[PDB]
């Protein structure tokens, strides 16, 4: 599923991850729209092997299982395809034990590189929430 940018808020919203760690909706949202541009279905495979998954592109190395990334865990207890569901509540689950392993949201390179120190609050604008 590709998520309108409003929509996905709601979702993210419903789901708790709103302040979630002192995380805003607006840094969700932003990281969602550089991750995956609200796609659910994205994947993309890293240099070590390991892939991302999903509308936050959690990766197999720690977070899921998906048989073919060797040495790896799986602490949010989930097979990877979960993360490509058009309902985001494994995603959303699996993100709030990421959030909360000591880096918050540097754990996503792409919320450090393009959210992280942004006016965030422009991705929730306009939003009925
Ligand atoms: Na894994």
């Amino acid at each position: 599923k590709v998520f309108g940018r409003c929509e996905l808020a709601a979702a993210m919203k419903r789901h708790g991850l709103d302040n979630y760690r002192g995380y805003s909706l607006g840094n969700w949202v932003c990281a969602a729209k550089f991750e995956s541009n609200f796609n659910t279905q994205a994947t993309n495979r890293n240099t070590d092997g390991s892939t991302d998954y999903g509308i936050l592109q959690i990766n197999s190395r720690w977070w899921c299982n998906d048989g073919r990334t060797p040495g790896s865990r799986n602490l949010c207890n989930i097979p990877c395809s979960a993360l490509l569901s058009s309902d985001i509540t494994a995603s959303v689950n699996c993100a709030k034990k990421i959030v909360s392993d000591g880096n918050g949201m540097n754990a996503w390179v792409a919320w450090r590189n393009r959210c992280k120190g942004t006016d965030v609050q422009a991705w929730i604008r306009g939003c009925r929430l």
